[PDB]
């Protein structure tokens, strides 16, 4: 239904516009403003900003993204958790690196293909009208009309293509809202809204370096997409690890669809981030490394890698908040 458009005055920057049913973050990114973000889901806190003038409705007040140091300030909010209720004056430190490489849009999608990788995991491929332009390792915020007020980040598994396909592996979380849906009450022909492409943890080409991919749990999508781009780039030895709790979170490679021969998997079946240190030892620093999965598994791998020589700028990751 209807949307209102308000003025988004952002200090030090050109007057943009925000919306009444769009996060402030996706409003700014639509304007091409490199407003800091990571999860876009209320966890990282990277999208924090102060309110100089105006009002906002928070999608989720309890959001642990902002430290109570920011919360004690009182006028600080998460850009990924706010909608504009009026004209707004905000102060955020913006950075070019966040500027979208490919212009983000909200688009209409139709479920075209479903595949059960495991009982825990399900691949859904959706068709948009427009081409599916996105960088390897990026994500979309995916909404569903029947479920109002629940947007959820999901990493692209497939690669950018002219015929407008978007594929996601989603893991079933009982106790969740969105996951017990595609896993229960949805099928081919179901209608979904895709907001993207989002993410700054995408594949970097032309570094002239080895490429290591480590994906935990549902972080297979991100890890696959990177690895399946790494071999397209050079076909030099490209490494991909997978993390699962039980050896029965079925591991398949034709189901995950690469050069089976030119990609050596080291699926770890429990914590992954120890075998990676085991096999590669001190080879790490010469790799560009890419990381995805639940926050505890991801937030732990970053220090084991950082403490073992690897420069900060050589590591890339999306934590599944
Ligand atoms: C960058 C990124 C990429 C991701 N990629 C993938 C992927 O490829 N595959 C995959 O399976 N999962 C991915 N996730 C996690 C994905 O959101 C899961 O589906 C998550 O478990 C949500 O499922 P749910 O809504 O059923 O669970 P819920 O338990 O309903 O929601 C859990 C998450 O939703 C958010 N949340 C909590 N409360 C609220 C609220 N009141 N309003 C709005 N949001 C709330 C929080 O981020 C929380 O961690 C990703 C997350 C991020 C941040
Ligand atoms: S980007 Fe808003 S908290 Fe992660
Ligand atoms: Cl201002
Ligand atoms: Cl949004
Ligand atoms: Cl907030
Ligand atoms: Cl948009
Ligand atoms: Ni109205």
């Amino acid at each position: 239904h209807h949307h209102h458009h308000y003025q988004l005055k952002i200090e030090g920057q050109a007057p943009g516009t925000c919306g009444s049913d769009k996060s402030l973050l996706v409003s700014a990114l639509a304007n091409g403003i490199g407003l800091p973000y990571e999860c876009a889901s209320g966890g990282c806190g990277v999208c924090k900003f102060e309110l100089l003038e105006g009002t906002v409705q928070s999608m989720w007040p309890d959001a642990p993204g902002l430290s109570s140091r920011d919360r004690e300030k009182g006028n600080r909010h998460l850009a990924c958790q706010c909608i504009a209720l009026s004209d707004l004056r905000i102060k955020v430190a913006v950075q070019d690196k966040y500027i979208p490489a490919i212009p983000i849009s909200k688009m209409e999608a139709e479920v075209v293909a479903v595949r059960a990788l495991t009982h825990d995991l399900l691949s859904v491929k959706l068709r948009t009208d427009v081409p599916a332009n996105f960088l390897p390792g990026q994500f979309c915020l995916i909404e569903a009309e029947q479920l109002p007020g629940v947007v959820r980040a999901y990493s692209m598994a497939n690669s950018m293509n002219p015929d407008g396909f978007w594929e996601f592996y989603i893991k079933r979380v009982p106790t969740g809202r969105f996951s017990p849906w595609l896993f229960e009450n949805r099928k081919v022909g179901a209608r979904l809204f895709l907001t993207g492409p989002m993410g700054t943890s995408f594949f970097r080409p032309g570094t002239g370096r080895k490429s290591l991919c480590i994906g935990g749990g549902a972080g297979l999508s991100y890890a696959a997409a990177i690895a399946r781009a790494s071999i397209r780039e050079t076909d030099k030895p490209v490494k991909l690890f997978y993390g699962s709790r039980t050896p029965r979170d079925a591991v398949r490679w034709i189901d995950i669809d690469i050069d089976e021969d030119k990609l050596e998997v080291v699926q770890a079946v429990t914590f992954i981030h120890q075998v990676v240190d085991a096999a590669l030892l001190e080879t790490l620093p010469e790799y560009e490394i890419y990381l995805a999965g639940p926050p505890p598994m991801v937030d732990a791998t970053v220090r084991m890698l950082l403490g073992k020589g690897v420069p900060r700028d050589q590591i890339h990751f999306d934590a599944f908040f």
